[PDB]
């Protein structure tokens, strides 16, 4: 029932889609795919800035910090594609799709990273009830 929790999931599966697709894909293919990635990271990332307002003031520099990190991710796999797109019909055709797919991976995790700290987090407030 939790966006933070609904946000992840569909950010690793718009990467495992452009993952399992981006080998056989002109940049006609993979530059939406990266846009559909994009966009989930934009909705985690707001999601998790209204969040934090509820969590713990002890919690909030480490989360800042895990998303901070998806951003500079993002980035990354932005770079990778327009490498990608530029090397078009050669022999660095593949190897910069295999960056691409890297950076993405590593977007994934630290998605689940980010998840795990808010988890967390929020089990850290359960500690800090007040009784009426
Ligand atoms: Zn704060
Ligand atoms: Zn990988």
């Amino acid at each position: 029932n939790d966006k933070v929790y609904e946000n992840v999931t569909g950010l690793v599966k718009a990467v495992i889609e452009m993952s399992s697709k981006i080998q056989p894909a002109p940049p006609e293919e993979y530059v939406p795919m990266v846009k559909e990635v994009g966009l989930a990271l934009r909705t985690l990332l707001a999601t998790v800035d209204e969040t934090i307002p509820l969590l713990p003031a002890s919690t909030h520099r480490e989360i800042e910090m895990a998303q901070k990190l998806l951003n500079s991710d993002l980035g990354e796999l932005i770079n990778k594609m327009k490498l990608a797109q530029q090397y078009v019909m050669t022999s660095l055709q593949q190897e910069y799709k295999k960056q691409m797919l890297t950076a993405a991976h590593a977007l994934a995790v630290d998605a689940k990273n980010l998840l795990d700290v808010i988890d967390q987090a929020r089990l850290k407030m359960l500690g800090q009830t007040r009784p009426h």
